């Protein structure tokens, strides 16, 4: 029915947008009704020449290269991360400080960033020898291959939506997107916050409130660390979106774990299905990675994020409350 | 064979194989003699000298066959960045490793992972640079996301190249020797991008400000950090060692690289594209642009080499200065 879909997708500015009921509703096509409807929002079709034609043509080209049989990196992540992305460029703190290239660096990058992702880790990638990890030497590995099929699925027929952007636009454009997608490896998560907090440490605002940034470096800065909150996300949903993402990483993680015994090798952290507690394991993620990201960047958005630390906050709360502990 | 390949007459070859140990052996003349295998017959050469054969258990027909491979991967109708500079590059890190204050500082692993990671830093390499693959948006820089295009692919080739029949020389290494070994080789050859030569050499001047030394003149490495670091800038100043060679050496370097720019520049003629710095044939000024070159990027890297070795590259250094005031002497 496209009625409750429009329905639902009248909820695309606000936190929580119910993804798996719209991916349901468009006949699994989450991130090309979620992205037209972003790029409808923004007037990013008529900013930038965008045909829309064009535009749905690379969006379902894109979502098809998205694997249905990956539990969790799939084309409702991808939709996801891009939902929240555009609802973080919106945050008061930010107003008016990107341009409308910038925002559409931050939404592509979003929309590519998990692309024709396999369902394993790098880790696994660079201990079983695989051709991704000989192609890009150990490094990145999975985030470059995002990075080039994203690119090369322009080169389809009647899919450049970048072909009315000048030149230095697409140069810039890819530039950020590169930058922005590299950030999301989590080998880079401790450095990234390790300059995040001093970002915020000396962050400058114009009086009404909104964050000063005066160069390329400061810029991406902010896009690289809003792009990786919103990968990093799922915890501080609602909780009945919260556990639907958490059953997806925990299949995704257990077929891994699978492969590794098959295999003969340590099972990484987490991938045992035999041995792992979910309860556990998402108040460690929470505590050690989700939480020190998000109050870094509800530091630097102060208050705009409150709500949403509040929600990760209880959601901690909440999955700590069954395991025992010393009173 | 003799030396790895057939040969015409190996006594004259192995006549020039006597230098392999010294500054500006005749890499040309070794090229010809062996009949365009001059990585094969150095690395051979090496790997004999070294006992890297007994060390590490590598059957001589593997060896062989893999470098036989990998020279075949260098492109021959590539002026520059053939098979001989790949051979000359891999011989002049052999000799800095043999410097005096460098003894006994590196393992075997260290040892072979530099010598491997000179014969494969340049494999592939199609005779245009990075902007140029960038610029034209070539399926590399899409594969590799502008960075450091080429360095990630002539690694990705070298590593590839084992898998071929009969071709993996580190068949026996243990696991952790081969993951060592691999971590090794892909720092050493990103690091001969260019575009890293300004950030290299600042960390190298600061390696030197704070060297330490044993009584004897011999570096005193700590971790990891300090070893990789040193072997990255010493297959860097190989890189970029042709300037501080005998001049007759640096005459055909000099010639070789000039007409692989002149090629890129009329494919960005062809274009319509800006011709790159240095490629345009049509407005160049060769003996001027060496000069720069020394004055701007060799010169500063040897200079700090030198300071790490100290003395042991004194003579690389005075030589530089003497090529460099032959091209100042030809400037029209
Ligand atoms: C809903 O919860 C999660 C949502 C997303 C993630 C992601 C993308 N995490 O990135 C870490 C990673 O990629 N690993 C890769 C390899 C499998 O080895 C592992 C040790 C870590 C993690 C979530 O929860 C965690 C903690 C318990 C379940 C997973
Ligand atoms: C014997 O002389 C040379 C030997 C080697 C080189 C190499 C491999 N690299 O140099 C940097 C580079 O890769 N570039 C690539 C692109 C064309 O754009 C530029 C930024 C330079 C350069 C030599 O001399 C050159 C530099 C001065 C006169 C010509
Ligand atoms: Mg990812
Ligand atoms: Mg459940
Ligand atoms: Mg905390
Ligand atoms: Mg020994
Ligand atoms: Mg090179
Ligand atoms: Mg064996
Ligand atoms: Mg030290
Ligand atoms: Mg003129
Ligand atoms: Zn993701
Ligand atoms: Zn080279």
């Amino acid at each position: 029915q496209e009625d409750v879909l429009a329905k639902e997708l009248e909820d695309v500015n606000k936190w929580g947008l119910h993804v798996f009921r719209i991916a349901e509703l468009s006949g699994n096509r989450p991130l090309t009704v979620i992205m037209h409807t972003i790029f409808q929002e923004r007037d990013l079709l008529k900013t930038f020449k965008i045909p829309v034609d064009t535009l749905i043509t690379y969006l379902m080209t894109l979502e098809d290269h998205y694997h249905a049989d990956v539990a969790y990196h799939n084309n409702i992540h991808a939709a996801d991360v891009v939902q929240s992305t555009h609802v973080l460029l919106s945050t008061p703190a930010l107003e008016a400080v990107f341009t409308d290239l910038e925002i559409l660096a931050a939404i592509f990058a979003s929309a590519i960033h998990d692309v024709d992702h396999p369902g394993v880790s790098n880790q696994f990638l660079i201990n079983t020898n695989s051709e991704l990890a000989l192609m890009y030497n150990d490094s990145s590995v999975l985030e470059n291959h995002h990075l080039a099929v994203g690119f090369k699925l322009l080169q389809e027929e009647n899919c450049d939506i970048f072909q009315n952007l000048t030149k230095k636009q697409r140069q810039s454009l890819r530039k950020m997107v590169i930058d922005i997608v590299l950030a999301t490896d989590m080998s880079k998560h401790m450095n990234l916050l390790a300059d995040l907090k001093t970002m915020v440490e000396t962050k400058k605002v114009t009086s009404s409130g909104v964050l000063l940034l005066d160069n390329y470096s400061d810029r991406i800065q902010v896009l690289q660390n809003m792009v990786h909150c919103a990968d990093l996300s799922n915890p501080t949903k609602p909780l009945q979106l919260y556990r639907q993402w958490t059953d997806r990483i925990m299949e995704e993680f257990f077929r891994q774990g699978d492969r590794e015994r098959e295999r003969g090798m340590e099972i990484s952290p987490m991938c045992d299905k035999h041995n792992a507690s979910v309860e556990k394991s998402q108040v460690g993620f929470i505590d050690y990675i989700v939480h020190p990201l998000w109050e870094t960047w509800a530091d630097l958005v102060h208050p705009d994020a409150q709500d949403i630390l509040d929600t990760l906050e209880d959601n901690r709360e909440w999955y700590q409350s069954t395991i025992p502990q010393a009173h």
